[PDB]
RNA sequence: AGGAGUUGAAGCUUGGUUCAAAGAACGUAUCAAG
């Protein structure tokens, strides 16, 4: 009820540290190799997880309640809004103390107001286990036919939905019915691929004059090279901005 | 004293202009949370 710009979801976060056990059981190189090292190694890992995870949800007032913490699991239920823009912020602090050489995976999932959390935690794991299946770091938006890599994630869905909010605010009367007839092309060209080519580049140029003179040619542009990212940056493009 | 021979011939048969715009995109109830 604080949130009173999106939908009315409850977004969930399932992640755990993937290749955390060899790299526990024989990571250090039998050269410069220390017991202490070792025990340092392990205490901060789980030093980080609570500390700073507290801490990193302190700072910003995030709408999350973490459930538990630690290395092998977390779980967290809040705002989906908060989910999805901590989940980058989590992402890059652990790449930030681990030195960006224990990877990371995880899964988002959205559900309603009112949703069991039993079903909630089994299907959120599954989609963090999809994450995982890829077998490197990625993570899951909402779906398993929606796996992401991590810095595919951020640079590209979030470059893109930052480019589709700036462009469509200062547009007066173009939302949201272009972009539900955009998308309802864009997710028809997996099956007919030309025809809605051929559907995109006629609307494209039909609202030229209407939608801007160049980011028609850019969604023309990034609907032929990185599609798929496309559709979920407007997807959550919508899941924000609805009233 | 009137007879014949032409009863229509040629040209254009539509030209250009916007060719679905804005809205809603599931809401609730058990399930859950408290």
């Amino acid at each position: 009820e604080e949130v009173e710009v999106g939908i009315n979801r409850l977004g969930v976060l399932r992640a755990d540290v993937d290749n955390l056990g060899q790299a526990f059981i024989n990571g250090i190189p039998d050269d410069y190799l220390s017991i202490s090292r070792t025990a340092t190694f392990s205490r901060a890992m789980s030093r980080f997880f609570k500390n700073y995870l507290n801490q990193l949800l302190a700072e910003k007032s995030y709408k999350i309640n973490v459930i538990y913490a630690g290395g092998d699991d977390l779980f967290m239920i809040g705002a989906w809004q908060d989910i999805l823009d901590f989940s980058i912020v989590l992402k890059q602090k652990f790449a930030d103390f681990t030195q960006n050489k224990l990877s990371i995976s995880a899964g988002i999932g959205m559900f309603r107001e009112k949703y069991p959390v039993a079903r909630m935690a089994s299907l959120t794991g599954d989609l963090e286990d999809a994450a995982k299946d890829y077998t490197k770091n990625a993570v899951t938006l909402f779906d398993a036919t929606n796996v992401f890599s991590w810095d595919t994630l951020e640079n590209d869905i979030f470059v893109k939905l930052d480019a589709i909010t700036k462009n469509f605010e200062k547009l007066d009367e173009t939302g949201k019915a272009f972009i539900y007839r955009l998308i309802d092309l864009l997710r028809g060209v997996n099956e007919n691929q030309q025809i809605n080519i051929a559907r995109l580049a006629y609307t494209l140029s039909r609202m030229e004059e209407k939608i801007g003179k160049t980011f028609a040619q850019e969604l023309y542009n990034w609907a032929n090279a990185d599609r798929k990212t496309l559709i979920m940056a407007l997807e959550i493009y919508i899941l924000k901005t609805r009233e």
